[PDB]
């Protein structure tokens, strides 16, 4: 059986590599990067990533904050992030229900107070909360 | 080597979940449906399939069906399906020479009598019996 | 287990079946050959295949030149090798310090005798020794 997870894991190899070369995905760490390139609301991509087995990006590093960023600056838009501050205010979390750890806020954000419950990134890595009905670049991982 | 099993299933999943955002495959069940948007005859959809270690696609289910539909719709373009009724009339196998269940004949097909031997699908996923010469849209399942 | 281990390697199939399908991949043997389609020079070549996971690729048989060639054919343009004769002159190595074994030079090269280090391939598949700054089609191996 040697023989066939030495073959399997070479092979995982070889199809992530040219994933990885053709632009069409980021690994960082355990997870994994990917845009289409196609620009929706935030309903949206969670969507569209939820339908390809994945979830709405988000960075909770700095290695993962620099890996979306560069997407963002790749197809130079701004992109939505997996986090949401509905139910109170000023407390953003994850869609997973945690309290939000890592940040990289725009100087003077978050400033919504009440109507900006998304976070949109823009192409320089830095955050800034937002409503969540604008058309931006759909970011998933997996 | 449990660790091991875990970190392949999740990377198979990563790389799954990149080619379905990218548009590159559908999955059903057991089968991976693709197409590169290339249109040739049926003869030649068959060599392209086999060569990518594949089969030209055949929907033996509703869902399967909805499956290739949607590919259909999308790339909006007939499509030549994996089933024949060469060695005898009216008598239609998949290409592992088993008999067709599932059907989803367009109202008055199937109606060649003769001449017809390979199955198209038009864009709303029914299907008519055709010649297997015409350009159509190569779909292969994995 | 063996559940696991059948569908681990039918949806490995099924990925590089899409993969090969798309055109974004060819398979020969061991080794899994890919082009994005960029030029660019030999050093930079080798750090976009290392940033992939894999390395410049180069053929060691007859049946790896004939893939890369059909690669160069395709997207119609000069592909550098991952083969060099920098520490001793007319003396080419693969990148792992091996002596090369299998060539297929054009009638007449190598003929640089000090000043041409690198190694390119026509699109016929023959090879010229040259210089390391041209502009050549990437293509890398996994
Ligand atoms: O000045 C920046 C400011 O501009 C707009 O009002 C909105 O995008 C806010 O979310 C943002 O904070
Ligand atoms: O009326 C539809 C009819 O049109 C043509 O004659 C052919 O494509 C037939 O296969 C098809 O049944
Ligand atoms: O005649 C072919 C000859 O042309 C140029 O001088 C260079 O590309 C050489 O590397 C090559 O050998
Ligand atoms: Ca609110
Ligand atoms: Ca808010
Ligand atoms: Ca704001
Ligand atoms: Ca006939
Ligand atoms: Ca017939
Ligand atoms: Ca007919
Ligand atoms: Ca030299
Ligand atoms: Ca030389
Ligand atoms: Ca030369
Ligand atoms: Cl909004
Ligand atoms: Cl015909
Ligand atoms: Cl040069």
């Amino acid at each position: 059986l040697q023989t066939e997870l030495y073959e399997i894991k070479h092979q995982i190899l070889q199809t992530m590599g040219v994933l990885s070369l053709q632009g069409s995905m980021l690994s960082v760490g355990d997870k994994v990067f990917s845009t289409n390139g196609q620009s929706v609301n935030f309903d949206t991509i969670k969507e569209m990533c939820t339908r390809a087995g994945g979830n709405i990006a988000v960075p909770r590093t700095p290695e993962e904050n620099e890996a979306i960023a560069s997407i963002a600056k790749k197809y130079n838009n701004y992109v939505y992030l997996g986090m949401i501050d509905d139910q109170t205010e000023g407390d953003f979390h994850y869609l997973d229900g945690a309290s939000v750890s890592y940040t990289n806020w725009y100087p003077g954000e978050p400033n919504g107070q009440g109507k900006e419950d998304c976070v949109e990134m823009y192409t320089d890595g830095t955050w800034n909360d937002r409503g969540c009905l604008q058309y931006r670049l759909a970011v998933c991982e997996f």
